[PDB]
RNA sequence: AUACCGAAGCAGAAUUCGGUAA
RNA sequence: GAAUGUUACCGCAAUAGUAAUUGAACUUAGUACGAGAGGAACAGUUCAUUCGGAUAAUUGGUUUGCGGCUGUCUGAUCAGGCAGCCGCGAAGCUACAUCCGCUGGAUUAUGGCUGAACCCUCUAAGUCAGAUCCAUGCUAGAACGCGGUGAUUUCUUUGCUCCACACAAUAUAGAUGGAUACGAAUAAGGCGUCCUUGUGGCGUCGCUGAACCAUAGCAGGCUAGCAACGGUGCACUUGGCGGAAAGGCCUUGGGUGCUUGCUGGCGAAUUGCAAUGUCAUUUUGCGUGGGGAUAAAUCAUUUGUAUACGACUUAGAUGUACAACGGGGUAUUGUAAGCAGUACUGCUGAGAUUACCUUUGUUGUCUGAUUUGU
C-alpha cells in the first residue's frame, strides 16, 4: 500500500478542500485560478492521434472520458490575505450585497424551521452609501496580498434534490492585487462561463472525494495532468455538433445519465477518469503549470461519441432506430 | 538495491579497479 | 464522541506520512571510432513491465424479470399456487478492464578560479559547476492550535447584549514613579557643521543606566499676591499614521483644575515610641437608567453520493416545495390469451416487467417535542 495516501480515514466532507494554488503569476491578467463544478457519469470518446511516432499515430484511436457536471459559477463575494509569520491569513471577508436561497441554505440545516434570518442585516450595512462595506475595499488595497474569489454553484440547475448551495474560494491569476480587487467588485452577482478561465487541450488537474464501497473509499484525491478535449454548453442543444458525425444529438445517455446526472447545464470533456462517483461535486485547476510534452501541447479533435443506455448491457443508440426489422408493434402503431 | 567521480594501451563496443552511497 | 460563548459557514497550518520504479523502439547511426568486422554518445520523441490512487468506455467470476420444460392438480385447455431447469441480462459483491503517477534550491564525493602558509597549490580567507537534506505536490489536521464571517431569547417578570453608577464576593507565580522604541560595524559607529555631497573634511562621545524623564503640597487640602499664557490631570472636536499579535501613536482648537516658576495666610497633634496601618486590577454575583437586535441547534420526518453498527449527505411549517401513480425514455424477450385450418400461417419481434432517469395531470401532506444563548 502507498505510504504518503496512508491513514485511509475517510473524508471530512463531500466537496474537497483544496489547499494549493498556481502560485501567484502578477503579470498575467485576471483570471480565475481553479473551478468548480459536478461529477456525472462516463463516456467514450475518439480522436486523431497527431503525436508523432506513435504505434497508432496519424489514426483514429478510442479514449474514455468523464463528463463533468458544470453549473455557471456566479460571484457571492471575495476574500483577501495577507502574509504573515504565521502563515497565510484572512484579513477580511466580503459578499456580493445579495445572496441566493441556496447561498443561505448553506448555514442551515433546520432551513424549514429556521425563521430563515439568513444574510439580512449585512445587506441592510450594504443598504446605503456604503461605509463600512466600502471602506473594506480599501483596507483590502492597503494590505491584501492574495485575493481569492468567493463563489458558488447553481445547485438548483443540477438535477439534484439538494438544493443547499455549495462555496469555495478560488485565488486570482492576475497581480496588481488592487486590480484584483476592483474585478472581483465588478463581478458582483454575475454569472462566469467555463470559457472565461479554461480552454480546450487545457491540461487541468481534479481533485474529489474518492467512491465509497460501503474503511475503504471514500477519501480526498487529486489527480493531475487531464486535458481538456472540448468546452462543451449543455445550456444549448446538439452537443455533439463536432467536425465529424453530422447527425447532431445531445450528450445525455438514452434514457438520462445512469442513475443520476440527466444534464441540463454547462459540462466539461477531460481526458480519463475522475477520482469519485457522479453526485460529488468536483473541483477543477490548471493544473499549476502546463507541460511541454506532446502528450500535453497537442491538440485533439473528436468524433464518435458513445450514447447507448447502461441500464443492462447497452444496445439502441436513439429511439428512431427502432423500426423496419421490428414490423409491426400494435402495442405502439 | 541504481548511479556519480578518478585511473587502465579505456580506438568503439566492452571490461576492471580506489571513494560516495543500501 | 466529552469541555472553554450559542450555533454554523469559509479559511491558515504548529505538527506527521511520503513514492515512485525498470526495460524497450525512432533520430542523433551505420555517425565519432576503425585495416576490418563491430559499433559510441548528450539532447528531442514513442511504448510496457514492478508498485500506488482512481472509475466503469469495454470485458470479466458475478430483479425466477421475458420465451418454454418436468411433477402434485382446477374437471379444462386459459393459472403454477408448491419445487427447480435451458437462452438474455442487470444489482451488487467485486479484477482477468482503463488513465494518471512533479519541478526548484543548499550540500558532499569530484572537476576549476583567485591566493598565502614557503615557485606551487580547488583551501587556509571565498567562489563556480556539481547525487545527501529541504522545498513543490499529495494525505490527515493540535480533536489540550489560529483568522474572518450569517444571526444574538418581546419576556427568566431588560429575557440577551454594549455602556453609565453601584454594592458585594473573588484571588493574584506577586506595581508600590516611567518596557525611558532606529538601523548597521565591532580591526568602528554616532553627534554638530561644511559642502568643491563623498567609503569626504573639520570639533568631539564612549571606557557603562553609577544615567534620562520626573520627583516638594493632610498619600498630598483651602486660600491670597507676582511673571507668562509656557507645562500638565481630564470631557470634546479637524485630520493622519499603525493589519505582524494593527486595539495603539498622535494632531487642530478652544473648555476646565493645578502649576513647587516666584512671594504669603490657613489645619496637621491622640495612631500616645512602630506594628504593609488598608490607595493596583483578575474574575464573578446582586440594584437602577441609555441604547441595540430579536435568532439558532437536536429529535422527528427522511434521504442514498454514504452504508458492518455509529457516522455522513439531504427535503419539508404554502410553492409544479415534499411524495403516489399510469404515461415517456431506458434495459430485457423473441411469435404470449385467442381467432382465421392448408397436416405452424396475418395481429405476432409480439404482450411484457421495468428496484435507472423522468413526475408534465390528477391526487395527498405541509406541523410537531426538546435545547441553546457573551
Amino acid at each position: 500500500g502507498h505510504l504518503g495516501f496512508l491513514p485511509r480515514k475517510r473524508a471530512a466532507s463531500i466537496r474537497a478542500r483544496v489547499k494549493a494554488f498556481p502560485k501567484d503569476d502578477r503579470s498575467k491578467p485576471v483570471a480565475l485560478t481553479s473551478f468548480l463544478g459536478y461529477k456525472a457519469g462516463m463516456t467514450t470518446i475518439v480522436r486523431d492521434l497527431d503525436r508523432p511516432g506513435s504505434k497508432f499515430h496519424k489514426r483514429e484511436v478510442v479514449e474514455a472520458v468523464t463528463v463533468v457536471d458544470t453549473p455557471p459559477v456566479v460571484v457571492v463575494g471575495v476574500v483577501g490575505y495577507v502574509e504573515t509569520p504565521r502563515g497565510l491569513r484572512s484579513l477580511t471577508t466580503v459578499w456580493a450585497e445579495h445572496l441566493s436561497d441556496e447561498v443561505k441554505r448553506r448555514f442551515y440545516k433546520n432551513w424549514y424551521k429556521s425563521k430563515k434570518k439568513a444574510f439580512t442585516k449585512y445587506s441592510a450595512k450594504y443598504a446605503q452609501d456604503g461605509a463600512g462595506i466600502e471602506r473594506e475595499l480599501a483596507r483590502i488595497k492597503k494590505y491584501a496580498s492574495v485575493v481569492r474569489v468567493l463563489v458558488h454553484t447553481q445547485i438548483r440547475k443540477t438535477p439534484l434534490a439538494q438544493k443547499k448551495a455549495h462555496l469555495a474560494e478560488i485565488q486570482l491569476n492576475g497581480g496588481s492585487i488592487s486590480e484584483k480587487v476592483d474585478w472581483a467588485r465588478e463581478h458582483f452577482e454575475k454569472t462566469v462561463a467555463v470559457d472565461s478561465v479554461f480552454e480546450q487541450n487545457e491540461m487541468i488537474d481534479a481533485i474529489a472525494v474518492t467512491k465509497g464501497h460501503g474503511q475503504r473509499g471514500y477519501h480526498s484525491r487529486t489527480s493531475i495532468n487531464h486535458k481538456i478535449y472540448r468546452v462543451g454548453k449543455g445550456d444549448d442543444e446538439a452537443n455533439g455538433a463536432t467536425s465529424f458525425d453530422r447527425t447532431k444529438k445531445t450528450i445525455t445517455p438514452m434514457g438520462g445519465f445512469v442513475h443520476y446526472g440527466e444534464i441540463k447545464n454547462d459540462f466539461i470533456m477531460v481526458k480519463g477518469c475522475i477520482p469519485g462517483n457522479r453526485k460529488r461535486i468536483v473541483t477543477l485547476r490548471k493544473s499549476l503549470y502546463t507541460n511541454t510534452s506532446r502528450k500535453a501541447l497537442e491538440e485533439v479533435s473528436l468524433k464518435w461519441i458513445d450514447t447507448a443506455s447502461k441500464f443492462g448491457k447497452g444496445r439502441f443508440q436513439t429511439p428512431a432506430e427502432k423500426h423496419a426489422f421490428m414490423g409491426t408493434l400494435k402495442k405502439d402503431l
